[PDB]
């Protein structure tokens, strides 16, 4: 799997209240936190789905 689906999740300097899903490698699972609007890394996406085509 890619390199960046090693990332903890990135929350963000930003103040909004977003849910977004990082992959969880040890875990082997697709899991939501929450994301601050600004300054996403790799790891961060729309839906737990997403997250999985791209890192399971």
């Amino acid at each position: 799997r890619p390199a960046f689906c090693l990332e903890p999740p990135y929350a963000g300097p930003g103040k909004a209240r977003i849910i977004r899903y990082f992959y969880n490698a040890k875990a082997g699972a697709a899991q939501a936190f929450v994301y601050g609007g600004v300054r996403a890394k790799r790891n961060n996406f729309a839906s737990a789905a997403d997250a999985l085509a791209a890192c399971a």
